[PDB]
């Protein structure tokens, strides 16, 4: 392995070019993006067998310094035409490459800074707000991408990845987990109802990597629409496992939209441990959080 | 200084009594809680000179575990009747006092867990969920109180305090930073035009400490309510600082709620900075993440 | 409540004044630092009742810019002569107020940003390094300093504290927590032999300020002392509960320094839960990390 | 893809069989490790075909239930008979896959929770205690093993790796970084002496996974000899980058163990800002913490 980059990139960009556009499916109302504020977290990884010297010798000729590729990630944003991340990681990478001869691949990652809209009273009514943003700690969507030049020096996408991440969504009551196997190894309890707290990172690849630009946006997939669909079959669902609940997303996820080749899962369990099973005079309870070890589980659904 | 107690208390419940019959304001749509689903993060600690022995020589005679204290705080929530969490810390405090007779003086903080509400496709129509909810990770209300026994073993609140934490609000435009101290120490440029960006702890306290269990709701202050006088506030004005900003909140407050006695502000500056000013035929920027070093103020507005 | 500052003021010095000729005790060998590298986090508050139109009416003339404050703080490590956190603040406190006379009250804190040494193979065999160092995320010393300007014109220290944070201690064996009260809502087994693992913050006063400062270094009381009486109390103690232990560790810390007015304690229970009581063929067990709720203890021991 | 697992199973040890015997390398006084306390942290990852129905029809019969594999390991952490982590997780594989005939692979990861010794004082002189121990932050030990069924029913160890994490080194003087490429992208000054503050994450492979396991351990190379090597060679050398650092680290390394066959680094630049570049009277600068973009590069020595 040989490789070096920049992590951490943080860029926050004014009033994108806004998505709309887009096609819209029963789970959910998205219907774009406004792009007042867009922020974006940016990890670019670079390669290339002219690289070695650097390492096995300390000869810096060849090498782009990571603070420069920070100043290249930055002014990229500044002129990205585009509306979305996907989008916006395809520039970065096709001008890194056409810009350094020298490297034969790039691999980006790029993680969406979420802001939620405020409301402010003025004009005589309340109505959301074009400057005041509320900073979101909650899920954000993700995107990932690998270019490589070639020997003729064309350039080639050679994978690409979009995602939404933490999503931790509990649901109180509609879901089981019972049948599991019960020998000297088993001390859980069989479930009738429990209260299903689940951490959800999914990822999702497009059959033609086009859509995933918003050029058409018609065919781009909004994580926006992943959370909603999730929400969703979570509650739609008499879950017997979280292994049975994400095959229902995934499938929906997929019926949904056509042009996705697979969906990706990874899951984790943080349902709390049950206190008080019986109030009088009242169908509530009272739960607490769990010791530290979590399950998870990863799947793919394939189209 | 003696005390003790327990921290991290997390305790959900499910189906509390909904919070209704709320006075509104002009700047908040607030109308209520559901409290399908309630969360609470407790620390309480406790008092009393007779706790001395435990500490000088070893004597756990007189010793409530903090394991208890745990178990006491938990079970209480299944049995509390009330709709707040400053109503709930006073159920709690006045019945450990009575069960334990030589604890002098508790303190309880309590910070809510807030859950979102989410949406599902279910008999034809798209609509919230009455089971599935998401975790939120942004702004949450807190609450604060100090109950003592007296000689004569009645009970006394001494001291109570509700607040809003974790609230982080940007401003595109239309803050000032000028006129400032130019000195030898003094290399900030001055700023027509900041994306000022802050943390907001805001905490308040009643005139009369009943107003703040919600028994007569109408004149509950909700932490919702708060919220939305500083984003409002923020938006409708033209901020000189953070402590011009933070000043004109708590009058808004305090004029919004004559029930208050005053309102206690900490604030952090976050603001980035700028990398691009200037794009051609466009009017956004792109701005980065600051060195770690953060300002702060911290001030009263009194009734 | 009026005032404000900058936090997480880092700051980085290399080759300050050694500290030299402390005076020794019996659980400790420290003598002195090096100071190859002197780490520091500073957080700096500013009062004054000038300051009230900063905030009533947006009014920045007699606003010292929290960024100045970083920079005065950081030229000021470059100019300190002396050999202490404590010393540092002082030096701070009083050139800012002889600085800026509109601001009436001071108060810093300073958070050691520890490094220990490496191993380096120098002349044929293993060494500290005098230019390696580990960060480390373990325990640090702490300082706090209060300072005001009186009627007179005359600056006055009003408080000042050292202390120790960040110190965690596991006793495998020699530790009981029993005898304490059983009712209604304890369920905690009494353990006659628990593997008590306690978190400490130790603050101390000094009866002369003066002592703080290490100009005099046999009168000055290092962090790296006090967390070696800790552990050897620790070791050296039945415990009966952590407050028995943290009696002892405070009355151990005056009879050594004698200087010293007061130890103050802040101390949580992080003890794991057993898992396997015996082992065959072996004095071991297995344990596991708790839920999250933990105990805590505060307490004061004055000379 | 297609499996599911534990994370963040914690289990702390007491008294294990002491690692006695470790060939010791100049660079390092380790020669084993007394296992008073042993901790660990473990993650489990099942996967066979078998477990299909489990997520598409909700088919619990043949799940083992996370909460199981957690006790799983911790019971066999309880009859370990061995001396290393990287034992712990073959003696865990190889249970686990004799007990579950369905299983066709099993993925482990192990990483040390680190405890380093205390002073006590114990005849009237100091000395480590044999039972107080600090719990560290700073760097640990990894494990990572994955096994097979195969189609004759014999089990095989796929891959398996050892490393060390969580380094964190600075080195005051005697580091560069000139000469990499100046164009419009560039700002970053060339520095001829730099304190480089380098995080090291370092994993190595085995030419025969039987060394691993410590059974002879004159052949184990423990995580504590690496990090002194890693030390040591950034003592010896003018760095000229980190690239060129990790690349010497690395074939020091294999000089001295020749029974590995590769070593992985991961390297993050962290780097302090210079504040102040020249003291009165000193040799000494200031330094502050920087912006959030860190620097990072990936490479594998070979045998
Ligand atoms: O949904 C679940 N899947 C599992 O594999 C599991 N194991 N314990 N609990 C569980 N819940
Ligand atoms: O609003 C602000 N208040 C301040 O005190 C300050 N200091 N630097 N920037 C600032 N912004
Ligand atoms: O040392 C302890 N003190 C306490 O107060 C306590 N309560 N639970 N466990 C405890 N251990
Ligand atoms: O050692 C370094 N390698 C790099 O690639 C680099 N880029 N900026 N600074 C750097 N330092
Ligand atoms: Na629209
Ligand atoms: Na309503």
């Amino acid at each position: 392995v040989m490789y070096y980059g920049k992590g951490d990139v943080f860029a926050y960009r004014t009033y994108l070019k806004p998505l709309t556009g887009v096609r819209t499916i029963p789970e959910s109302p998205f219907s774009g993006r406004d792009h007042i504020l867009f922020g974006v977290n940016v990890k670019i990884s670079v390669g290339g067998t002219k690289l070695l010297t650097s390492f096995t010798k300390g000869d810096n000729s060849l090498v782009v310094a990571t603070d420069s590729m920070k100043n290249f990630i930055q002014k990229h944003l500044a002129s990205y035409t585009g509306t979305t991340i996907e989008g916006f990681l395809e520039y970065v990478a096709t001008s890194f490459l056409k810009k350094y001869s020298h490297i034969e691949k790039i691999s980006l990652i790029g993680e969406e800074i979420p802001f939620e809209t405020t409301f402010a009273v003025k004009n005589g009514n309340r109505a959301a707000s074009e400057l005041v943003f509320k900073k979101s700690r909650n899920e954000y969507a993700t995107a990932y991408l690998n270019m490589v030049r070639n020997e003729d020096n064309t350039l080639n996408i050679t994978e690409q990845q979009s995602g939404l991440a933490g999503l931790q969504l509990i649901k109180v009551s509609g879901n089981s987990f019972v049948g599991f196997i019960r020998d000297e190894y088993t001390t859980l309890p069989e479930d009738s109802n429990r209260p299903l707290f689940v951490y959800l990172n999914i990822k999702w690849k497009y059959k033609n990597t086009e859509d995933s630009f918003g050029t058409n946006p018609e065919n781009y997939v909004a994580a926006e629409q992943i959370r909603d669909i999730a929400t969703s079959v979570f509650h739609e669902t008499e879950t017997l496992s979280i292994q049975h609940l994400i095959y229902l997303i995934g499938r929906r996820i997929l019926e949904r939209f056509p042009q996705l080749q697979e969906v990706y899962f990874e899951s984790q369990n943080h349902t709390w441990d049950k206190i008080v099973e019986e109030i009088p005079e009242s169908e509530g309870k009272v739960y607490t959080e769990p010791r530290p070890p979590y399950g998870f589980q990863c799947f793919t659904v394939t189209q």
